[PDB]
C-alpha cells in the first residue's frame, strides 16, 4: 500500500525537508513511492535528487533549462522517465492516477496555481504555501466543493499541530476550509504559537531603525528571505490567523496569537468545554510534513524523542500590537472579508520586498499596506469560478501597483 | 437522548465534582439523568443529594444509617425512589436497564467491588478510583475481554488527559485495558505528568523530619487524606505508572514520570512519528468527569478559558528516586507484574495511614512497601474469575497485614 507522493518545489526548503523525511522513513520500511519532482529551474539539483528517488516523472518550469534536464537524466542507466515542461507538464503530473497525494512547496503567488490544479485532480494536497488560503481563500473553498474528493491537509507548522490535535473521527465528517468545520470538531479557540521573531524584545525606537540585515540573522528557523522578513514584523503570523480562519473555520475573535520562543508547543486548540489539546515537538518541518503524507495514520520515525526535562522551561506572552502592527492589519483585513486578504498579501510582498532591498523603514511597511487597504473597495463576489479567479489575479496585481505607487509617491 | 447516570461516592470529592459539573450541563437541556446515588454513610449529605436530583436509587452501604435515610427521604413529596442498601443495593443498581454509565468516586481498595459489578453488567464505566486498576489490573482486563460492551473511561486526571490525547479514530476501534491499545494507538510513549506534592524541594535532611501535618498543609488541590499523603510520598504517582500501564498498554519503560509543578499540562503521548500530544487547562476534576460522560464527543462548558499568557511559564523536572522511592517500588511492584501490584497497594494503604497517624516517618513508609514486597512470593494466577477475585481479595488482605506486622516489631 505505498504512499504515491509528488514533490511540486522540490528543491527548496519544504521540498528538501520533505524528500529528506521520505527518505529516513523509507529507510525503516518502504513507505513512500516519489513519483513526480517539479522545480522552476534548479536543473542540476533536480537532475541529482531523480538520480536518488528515480521518480516516473520530472518536471522544470523553464523551457530554457528543458533540454538541458534531458541531457543529465540520460546518464542515469536503466532509468526512462517521462520529463516534461511548464504548466502543461504539472498539470500532466496533476492528471496521474498515480500519483495520490502533492506536496506544494512552490512559494509566493505562483504556489496557488498548482494547488488549484492539484484539487481540481482531486488530489491530496499537502499545502505549505499559506499565501495561497490568504489571497484565495473563499475560491479554494468554492473549488473545494466541486472537488469533493480533494483535500487540502495543512504542512504549515501551526496548522499542522492544530490538525494533529483533533479527532478524526470527527475530522472525516468533513474537510479543511469547509464552513462549519470548527463546529463538527467542537472546537472554541485557537492558540497560535509564534517564534517571537529577532525582534520580539526591541524598543519602538529600536524598531524605527532596525534593517533588512537584522531581521535576517540566524533566526530560530533558517527559511528564504520573504518568510523570515515576514517572522520579522509578525506579518508572518498575521498571515497565518487568516490562514486558521480558512482552514479551520475559525472566528477571528476566538484566534489568539501568543509568543513561544521556546517553539516547542506549536499551537493549541480549546474545546467547548475548554480543555485544550497542543501538539508539541523540536522546531522541524519534518513532523508537519510526514503527517501531511500519513494522515489519518501516523508511520515510524527514528527523530530524536522530546526531552522536556532538557527543555526545563516554556513561555508564553501576548505579543504587543504596537511593536508589530502588522498583526492588528491582518485581523482587521481578515474580518472585512471580501478580498481584503488579497489585499493584504499582495501589498505586503511589495513591502517586504521594499524592505528586504533597503528601501524603506519598518513601520512603513505597515503604513503602506494600511494605505492600499484603505484604498479598495470591496467587490462582488463572482459566484463562476473562473471569473472568482480573474477577481483575485486583478485585485492582487492593482494592490501590488498601488503599493508601489505608494512608496514611489512619498519617496 | 439524555445520557443515563449513576454515581458511586456521590458525597465525596469526586462524586460532588461530578454533580457540580452534571448540575450545570442541565441548566437548559435534558443533557443527563441522574438515576443513582450511593454512599457509604453520609445519610444527611445523600438526603440532601436526593432532594435536588430526585434519583430512581439511593443507595447507602451501611445498612446501620438504612433507616434514617428511609425517614429523611419520606419528606421529600411526590416522590419515590427504590431506596436500597449494602452490596445487594450496589448490584441491583448496577443491573438496571435505567443505566448507560457509572461515576466510581468511592475509594480504596472497596473501589473494586462495584468496578467489577458494573463491567459485568455491560456498562460504561468513568474510573476514578486508581486502586482498582493497580490492585486488579489483569483481573479486569479478563473481566472487559468477556463482556464485550463493557468499558473504563479514565477519570483520574493524568489518564484523561493521555485518553483526551489520543484519536477517537483510533481510539473507537479498541477499548481501555485491551492487549494492542498502544499499538492501534500509534503510542510509543507516555509523559505522566506530576504536582510533585509539598516536598519536591527538599533536601534529604529536611524530608526525613516531614510530617503528615507538613504534607496536609494546602496542596495545589483540596482533596481527601489519603490521596494528598500519597501525592506527598509521590506513591501517588507510582500508582498512576501501573494505572497508565494497564489501561493504555504502555511498557514500563516507555512511562517517564515528569514533574510540573504548575499543574496546567496533565500529561503527554509521544506518538510513533515521535511527535508529542499534550492536554493542558487549569487544575479541576470536572473535566476529566465530564469527558468521561459524554466521550466520543464533548460538550459546551462555562468553565474559565485558559490563559496562557497568563500563566506565563511552564517548568519540567525529573523527580529524584531518592527522595521518592516510593516511585521506584511501583516501578519494581509493576515490572514483577503477578499479584505484585495488589501488594504494593495494600502496604502503601497500611503505610500510607501510619504516616498519617503520626506513628512512622516518611522513609518508613517506603521500607515497610519494600519489605512486603520483598516478602511476597509470586502465585500462580487463577484462570477463573470468581477464584482470582478470591486470591486478590487473600493476597491484598495478607498484604494489609504484613505491613501492620512490620510497623509492630519496628517498636
Ligand atoms: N520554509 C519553511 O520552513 C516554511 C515555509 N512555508 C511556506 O512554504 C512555501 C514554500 O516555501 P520554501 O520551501 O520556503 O520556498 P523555497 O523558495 O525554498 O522553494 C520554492 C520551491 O518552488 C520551486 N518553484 C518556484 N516556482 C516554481 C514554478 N513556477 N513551478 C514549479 N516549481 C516552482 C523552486 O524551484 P527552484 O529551486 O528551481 O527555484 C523551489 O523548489 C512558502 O509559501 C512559505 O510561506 C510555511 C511554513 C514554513
Ligand atoms: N479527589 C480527587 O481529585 C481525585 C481522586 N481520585 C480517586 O478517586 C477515588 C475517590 O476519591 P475521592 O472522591 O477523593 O474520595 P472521598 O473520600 O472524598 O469520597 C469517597 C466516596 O466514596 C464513598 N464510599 C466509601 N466507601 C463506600 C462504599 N463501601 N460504598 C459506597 N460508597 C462508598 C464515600 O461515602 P461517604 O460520604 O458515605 O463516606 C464518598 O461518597 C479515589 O480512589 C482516588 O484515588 C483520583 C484522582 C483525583
Ligand atoms: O511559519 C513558520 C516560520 C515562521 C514562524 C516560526 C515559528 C517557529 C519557529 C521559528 C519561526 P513565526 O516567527 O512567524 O512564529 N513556521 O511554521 C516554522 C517552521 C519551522 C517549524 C517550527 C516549529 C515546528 C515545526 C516546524
Ligand atoms: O491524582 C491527582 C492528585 C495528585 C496529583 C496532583 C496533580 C495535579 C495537581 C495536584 C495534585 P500528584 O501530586 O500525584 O501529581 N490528580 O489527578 C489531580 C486531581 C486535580 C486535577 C489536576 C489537574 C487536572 C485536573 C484535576
Ligand atoms: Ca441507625
Ligand atoms: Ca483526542
Ligand atoms: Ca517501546
Ligand atoms: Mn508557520
Ligand atoms: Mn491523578
Amino acid at each position: 500500500k505505498p504512499i504515491n507522493v509528488a514533490i511540486f518545489g522540490s528543491t527548496g526548503s519544504i521540498g528538501t525537508n520533505a524528500l529528506n523525511i521520505i527518505r529516513e522513513c523509507n529507510k525503516i520500511e518502504n513507505v513512500f513511492n516519489v513519483k513526480a519532482l517539479y522545480v522552476n529551474k534548479s536543473v542540476n539539483e533536480l537532475y541529482e535528487q531523480a538520480r536518488e528517488f528515480l521518480p516516473e516523472y520530472l518536471c522544470i518550469h523553464d523551457k530554457s533549462v528543458y533540454e538541458e534536464l534531458k541531457e543529465l537524466v540520460k546518464n542515469i542507466k536503466d532509468y526512462k522517465p517521462i520529463i516534461l515542461c511548464g504548466d502543461e507538464g504539472m498539470k500532466e503530473i496533476c492528471s496521474s492516477n498515480s500519483i495520490d497525494k502533492i506536496v506544494i512547496g512552490i512559494d509566493s503567488f505562483q504556489g496557488l496555481y498548482s494547488t488549484m490544479y492539484a484539487i481540481m485532480n482531486n488530489k491530496i494536497v499537502a499545502l505549505a504555501n499559506k499565501e495561497s488560503i490568504v489571497s484565495a481563500g473563499f475560491f479554494l473553498k468554492k473549488l473545494l466543493n466541486i472537488h469533493k474528493n480533494a483535500k487540502i491537509i495543512p504542512v504549515d507548522s501551526e496548522h499542522s499541530a492544530i490538525f494533529q490535535c483533533l479527532d478524526n473521527n470527527k475530522v472525516l465528517k468533513t474537510k479543511c476550509l469547509q464552513d462549519n468545520f470548527s463546529k463538527i470538531n467542537n472546537i472554541n479557540k485557537i492558540f497560535l504559537c509564534s517564534s517571537g521573531g529577532p525582534f520580539q524584545n526591541l524598543t519602538m525606537d529600536e524598531l524605527k531603525n532596525v534593517t533588512s540585515e537584522n531581521a535576517l540573522k540566524h533566526p530560530k528557523w533558517k527559511m528564504g528571505k520573504k518568510i523570515t522578513i515576514d517572522s520579522a514584523t509578525m506579518m508572518n503570523k498575521g498571515l497565518e490567523v487568516i490562514e486558521t480562519h480558512f482552514l479551520f473555520d475559525v472566528d477571528y475573535n476566538d484566534i489568539e496569537v501568543i509568543v513561544h520562543k521556546e517553539c516547542i508547543i506549536h499551537s493549541c486548540v480549546e474545546f467547548i468545554d475548554k480543555s485544550v489539546i497542543s501538539q508539541m515537538y523540536y522546531p522541524d518541518m519534518q513532523i508537519p510534513i510526514l503527517y501531511s503524507l500519513t494522515w489519518p495514520d501516523r508511520i515510524k520515525t527514528n527523530l530524536k524523542p522530546l526531552d522536556l526535562a532538557q527543555v526545563s522551561t516554556l513561555t508564553f506572552h501576548k505579543p504587543s500590537l504596537e511593536h508589530f502592527p502588522c498583526i492588528k492589519l491582518a485581523y482587521q483585513a481578515g474580518i472585512k472579508g471580501n478580498f481584503y486578504p488579497t489585499v493584504l498579501n499582495a501589498s505586503n510582498e511589495i513591502a517586504n520586498n521594499l524592505f528586504l532591498n533597503n528601501k524603506i523603514k519598518y513601520f512603513d511597511i505597515s503604513s503602506i499596506i494600511s494605505q492600499v487597504l484603505e484604498s479598495f473597495n470591496s467587490q462582488k463576489v463572482s459566484e463562476n469560478s473562473e471569473d472568482l479567479m480573474k477577481q483575485i489575479l486583478q485585485i492582487h496585481s492593482w494592490a501590488k501597483d498601488k503599493a508601489t505607487d505608494i512608496y514611489n509617491k512619498h519617496n
